[PDB]
């Protein structure tokens, strides 16, 4: 399923902006 | 159950962005 | 009322993304 | 329709990230 | 299609992103 591709790399990438924040902090 | 999955990963992702860019500032 | 909300906040992104790139140099 | 301008903004999304990549380096 | 596209620049996106994270840290 391609919709589902999406919503599961986008958690990845939410993931990845909440560590940016926590190193930028 | 998909694209409004979408749109709460976007409201995070835009939020994450807008405390980058605060933090960035300062 | 779907794909104009995902198509605003990729608008967001993008000028936020492009306020960062301006806030880097 | 609205489906491309996701793309589009995707693309500049990709973009920018690159010019942040850039300017980290 | 076009969805296809979006997985391609996603997957573009989450690498940017493990790059600018090892950057950071």
């Amino acid at each position: 399923d391609s919709q589902k591709w999406i919503v599961f790399l986008q958690f990845l990438i939410v993931l990845l902006l909440l560590a940016i924040v926590f190193l930028l902090r």
